[PDB]
């Protein structure tokens, strides 16, 4: 609009804080965010995760009474992430879908005790495969498409069973997002939502959550590389978010998450549908590492969430949930 | 992205409050609301407005005592209208830049008192003039453009040397907001920012307002017709903004609110700047009346002011400003 | 264009490396990269900086030593930050250009040696004032506009005096780019090219460099947000971007980076001029700290940089520049 | 951006390689190049094609000896062209399909020896045809489309089976990647990507492909001109590719290249997915012609090449892949 | 629009000729045609040109004579570049602005000959430097930008004078067209066209021209890098247009042409304005040497022509008008 200085100062508008909070484009709320949290076996078990300073694994009972902090602070949601025995995985991932698995036990007693609190649960093969691989090996080590699709329906089944609210399928199959909703139509979970991580790229971002879960130990390389997308794509993330859309997500997911800003600015810009973004471990892990260091304030917590808000995001998936419910 | 019913339900996101709360587009905040207030002469002086049921005009001794739980609620500025005494009227306009004017005098106590609180003056004519109209006329009762512009400089001057931040110039002359900020330029008020009425509609809608002020008593004729925006007109509102924009505003207001939030919405996609909207006189009135009725409830509040931030207002002036605050 | 599973699988692509290679959407080359490096005053002197593991302050005979294996690397430029002996700081920020100044001395030098490597050094007065404030402070302690851009243009012709090809001011001043072009065109400077830092934010992640340089140790906070963009903005970005192309700036600049990549993406599309972007000190910092943990792989810092590309960035300011030269 | 000279002088930008470098908006490297190979029946044979100077047509052990320079080089695939023998065409093309035709025969020997190596078969008839055509003939010598399509399923199948990684259907029949898609998914040939010549032209500049591999005499005339593309049409080529996309190509390809450099900038900007383009035989001869004559210097190889890589080509189909791939 | 096969199929308009030419997009006719020729001093002089065959350098009495066949052929222009004798050449470009010089000479004799033909005049000053450089050098052979310009805003008055309905300056300074748009308003030329070459690259493709006149010897390398274009840059061309067009230009043109056939695209798109592609002289040479060898069809001259229509052309110049103007 021809804005030409001195006639346009863009300071005038910063000079004072009533001014600054009058023009301010975006504002970080509570509503934002989603507490990812793992979840152990047993009862009374809580275990810290030294890549994750700050981070417990907890056993269904601890998580019952962490969550009431939760829900107090006003959190919407929490994404369960089991932390599967050994002795309970398989090369079929038949766990996944056990009625009596960590993950569906943990629904089952959040779905009573918290009525209104939103529970994500996670669909994937990772933490069920003898070898952490996100999905069934064929005989060359290849995941199986369609073959991992079968085992992720039956596990979205046990998940709206135990009473999720929303099933998030994590692993990058073709297709996925269709056959999941066709199945859940078919068996008349007409509500239960689907969140598609729908651009998730094959990333070194994802280190720590290998020590969380003990799932694959390879990241971002030649086998994630074959589902996972190629993190100098742009574009294919567009085809991968029209797709899921198609197929009946109600919400879209971009992962990692600071990495990938301009993938949700252009996500949210080209579909205008539900979309979330993941903080993930490793950006969770390198902030902490910072702020304990004294290199960095711990104000790049609200930041770096703050950047996901102006890039499009509806909502983040962050470890920071709590800390930020209490800075805000 | 070819949605499609079953597998598309926009329902499952309104299921529940957690997931409506994750996907809702826009949140309401104090930080969105400026508070028009009218002030007498005088001290000790409170008088209600029958028209304008709960707001009343306050003399300066006791705008300043109100001001501090304004300021309290966190509401970050006031928009000051002056009620003028009929005997300080003239066919110049002269007391709109009174060093001793009540919108100076109002605005000296208030920046001294409270640092941080925004104060917004009106800059125009009709509070002045004998005849009420929006700036000084020629013999055929036609308000003189570039006359008129002499006048609000000088008002404008005297606003930024009382401390305001933010001058607001209200009567639309063309060119007037290029001539204010030439003028703050040369006097050395760098940081005075000008919040420009750019599309101020020929509106009924600011029937009260005359009861609150004294001001015109014509409201949407063929006076006010002669400068105020045509509301058949959308595209013309475009012309005003960008020229404004080009002119050195810092903000760009509309106004009425409610019944043209489809030029807010066109005004911030077309030029993504600072974007402001007046819910007037009459929009306060319509509401109250029908809530005091008990034909609406009193959550239509919330619901006008959300229907601002949907459209793409950055602030809304509006007389619901503390009763707002209070609800948030 | 009506893609559906499973006539699309966008996995066919991912199976293979050559297929990912023929799809593969950006490259990150040494040619992308940008070093800044810390330059200390004196001779033999070499300092490590705690809060930046591996990155080392230099005197000039030093940084003219190892700037042989970075020409060798490929690397195209070199972005210069001194680092201010307290006694020759001043209110003034006289120092900033001083023709016997350290970023003067260093520019000389290296222009000298290696005439095909890019110099590109720091107008701001950070590093000059006692106060370590980006310009000059009245007496409320805020950075006066005008007056600073007085002392900018002062030090931008002094940088192009030595011989610099690229002035880069980094100090967020309205204006300050068409006022140092049209002091170099009208002393005859016609080739120095201005890298604009255009939208840089009023951030937390500079926290390293305060240890590196000695400036300011207030980050992301009142003063600064006086002068520096709020981190919730977007559109605005855009306002400044256009402001310092209208005002001939060859580049233009996001500061910081990653968690800014939207403001990258946006300021591509809607300008299509050279965009530059700067990976902050803080963000080296959280990288390094999780790296030297084994909280994440070395290759994050390759997938750090191929963000900036996919994002839209021509260059990138990395003090990452070594390593990636070697690792590409 | 209201830019403007002296203001704004481009020239700053190209003053020096270092900037140039910086702000340079494409980079050809080797992951770009695919190398079109022609395949001899029999063994120990070697031809050189004299309107192609320096190609050669190749039998399989030839082609497998020479296949080891070209991995070395990084060339991440071939595409390969038969030579069929006259004695083996006929009207019904059924040497298309037969599992011990020259490129099955090549295929097969290729996946084993180099696994990584991609390659990328031909799917069409007139090299198989005794009258050279497009595909099967009916009365009128019109060549038929479904009757075709039948013939190019068989091909691409076989193609699959003998471990091709890419089937590029070439001729243009209307459909034909649906139905090849359909087939291949339907015999569990889920990763075998599909190359459409989507955007392919009734061209003269297919001249020296005639001399080298025997296919029809008449280019870019009558016959063609029913099934080819018209040179003088480009909204029709985003026609083509969205159908060739909704049927499940995993690539799209303009053909022929330089000629069509508009087509590919359209193709790339309308669909966003991965664009390939052939620089066809004729290109090759006239920049050959050129350089060996003295009227070019070699350089031209990599300005061409450079070109569909600013145009937008994700790939490049060219004779000159060897030379480029050492010259980069 | 949902189209799909077989509902959809593209061959039915491609079946018959009479369907072709009623969906045919573009139309090549004798008005885009503008004949570059070489101009020779002396009387009853004619040279063979060996790196373009078929083309003639001629004296003006000659050009007299042929340019009567190119008028009836209906050529709208012609562009003329005269072959400068060794012994006008200098340091200070003198010969470009004599009244006597061979461009005047010619442009004087042609419109007095043939009034309704246009006549080009190249402003430029590679064929009348010692060295061949399009512009005065500075004491490290710099072209100098300013300097360059005072000459070439000489020579295009020189060429109004003779009576050149159109100057085209070719050699890249910045700002020129602005400076030779001043200079011919205030010497009222009012009517004389500027045909701006806005994006002409440094590229190899000129290697003939060399031949043809005898300039510059250095093609496309480190000299031309600093004011041509770097052929990988397409973003930068649209800059290069709008301040030409800002500046005054008629048309603007993009150099060379088939190369850069999604310049001219993205050009005619962004502008709308009259846009003109240079076919240069190794264009034309590769062309003709297949042509000779018998290696591509005569029919890929008006190929390559119908291209510049269909990527958004208005004229060319072209080497191949004549022949181009016989075939249509
Ligand atoms: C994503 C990783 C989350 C994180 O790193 O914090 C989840 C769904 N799992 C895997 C195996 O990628
Ligand atoms: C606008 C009217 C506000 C209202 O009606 O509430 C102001 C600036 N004044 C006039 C006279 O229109
Ligand atoms: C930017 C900070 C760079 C960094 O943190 O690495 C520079 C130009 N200086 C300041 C004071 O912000
Ligand atoms: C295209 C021609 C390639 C070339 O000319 O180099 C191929 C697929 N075949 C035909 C017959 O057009
Ligand atoms: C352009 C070259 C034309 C050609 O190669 O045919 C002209 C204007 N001159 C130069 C020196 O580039
Ligand atoms: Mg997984
Ligand atoms: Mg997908
Ligand atoms: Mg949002
Ligand atoms: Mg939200
Ligand atoms: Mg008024
Ligand atoms: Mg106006
Ligand atoms: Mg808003
Ligand atoms: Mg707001
Ligand atoms: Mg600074
Ligand atoms: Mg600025
Ligand atoms: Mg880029
Ligand atoms: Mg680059
Ligand atoms: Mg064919
Ligand atoms: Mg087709
Ligand atoms: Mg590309
Ligand atoms: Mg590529
Ligand atoms: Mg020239
Ligand atoms: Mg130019
Ligand atoms: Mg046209
Ligand atoms: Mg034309």
């Amino acid at each position: 609009a021809n804005r030409a200085y001195p006639y346009t100062r863009l300071r005038r508008n910063r000079r004072d804080d009533f001014s600054r909070r009058l023009v301010r484009e975006n504002v970080l709320t509570v509503d934002d965010l989603i507490l990812p949290v793992f979840v152990l076996d047993g009862v009374n078990q809580r275990e810290s995760i030294p890549s994750m300073p700050g981070v417990e694994r907890l056993s269904i009972d601890q998580l019952l009474i962490e969550a009431e902090e939760w829900v107090a602070l006003g959190i919407p949601a929490l994404a369960l992430f089991p932390v599967t025995p050994v002795e309970k995985k398989s090369l079929d991932a038949a766990e996944a879908y056990n009625p009596e698995g960590i993950a569906q036990r943990a629904t089952r007693a959040l779905r009573e005790r918290f009525p209104e609190l939103g529970i994500i649960t996670d669909v994937a093969l990772d933490p069920f495969t003898t070898h952490g691989q996100d999905g069934i090996l064929d005989d060359d080590g290849y995941v199986l498409n369609d073959v991992s699709i079968d085992v992720l329906v039956r596990q979205a089944l046990s998940h709206a069973e135990a009473g999720a609210q929303v099933v998030a399928p994590s692993d990058m199959m073709d297709g996925r997002i269709g056959a999941i909703r066709e199945a859940l139509e078919s068996a008349g979970h007409t509500n239960v939502r689907i969140m598609a991580y729908s651009a998730k790229y094959a990333s070194a971002y994802y280190g720590p959550f290998r020590d969380a879960v003990g799932s694959a130990s390879n990241l971002g390389k030649g086998n994630k590389a074959t589902y996972q997308m190629d993190p100098a794509n742009s574009d294919e993330a567009l085809h991968e978010v029209a797709a899921d859309l198609a197929e009946g997500a109600d919400m879209v997911m971009v992962k990692p998450g600071m990495p990938y800003l301009d993938i949700v600015r252009r996500v949210k810009d080209e579909f205008r549908a539900p979309t979330f973004v993941y903080q993930v471990s490793g950006e969770y892990a390198m902030h902490m590492g910072a702020i304990q260091n004294g290199w960095l304030a711990e104000s790049v917590i609200l930041e770096s969430l703050t950047a996901f808000k102006r890039a499009g995001a509806d909502g983040i998936l962050t470890y920071f949930a709590k800390q930020a419910a209490e800075q805000l």
